[PDB]
């Protein structure tokens, strides 16, 4: 009699770091006479084709990275990663070896977006561009999700508002965004001040944080 292959669960949605673990259910046993279970664990990410994971159940394929490890004996197997990372986005297709048929009804791994706090650091204009007559002090935000960041500029203590400009990158794929907003003066404006700080709100900050550097360069 041919073999009907189930999975559960449909899909699950995991941070990266976290373990997980598949089933797959056989309508017959696998189990052959050598004591082995011919069970194969495939997966198929987004535009490309099938890559064998597992064979005869817990056998990992070489080259598949050791946090796959396959379990399981005639009906009922699990397919097992100890640490989600980014790269395991795909549907999860276990296949039995008895008789040649149809993989099983998949499970979708997706990976969920966690807010990401940014990484702040301030940026001193080059005597370059001093030389130019233009100073330009820059405050980046590297990889935060989500997109909403306040940059709060501060020259001698004092609020800034017009003199700055954002550039957000297209959201990314960890859908993660950098940012960079420049604060623009004179030359002569610039060397007339001390201290330039930005301040960066975002809600993975308990507290808003603020990278700021003394002019003549003390980073605090």
């Amino acid at each position: 009699m041919d073999i009907v292959m189930t999975q559960t669960p449909v899909s699950l949605a995991v941070t990266p770091g976290q373990s997980a673990s598949i089933s797959c259910r056989s309508s017959q046993s696998l189990l052959h006479g050598d004591g082995r279970s011919y069970l194969y664990w495939y997966v198929q990410r987004p535009g490309q084709s099938p890559q064998l994971l597992m064979y005869e159940a817990s056998t990992r394929v070489s080259g598949v990275p050791d946090r796959f490890t396959g379990s399981g004996s005639g009906t009922d197997f699990t397919l097992k990663i100890s640490r989600v990372e980014a790269e395991d986005v795909g549907v999860y297709y276990c296949m039995q070896g008895t008789h040649w048929g149809t993989f099983g009804p998949g499970t979708k791994v997706d990976i969920k977006r966690t807010v990401a706090a940014p990484s702040v650091f301030i940026f001193p204009p080059s005597d370059e561009q001093l030389k130019s007559g233009t100073a330009s002090v820059v405050c980046l935000l590297n990889n935060f999700y989500p997109r909403e960041a306040k940059v709060q500029w501060k020259v001698d203590n004092a609020l800034q508002s017009g003199n700055s400009q954002e550039s957000v990158t297209e959201q990314d794929k960890d859908s993660t965004y950098s940012l960079s907003s420049t604060l623009t003066l004179s030359k002569a404006d610039y060397e007339k001040h001390k201290v330039y700080a930005c301040e960066v709100t975002h809600q993975g900050l308990s507290s808003p944080v603020t990278k700021s550097f003394n002019r003549g360069a003390l980073e605090v």
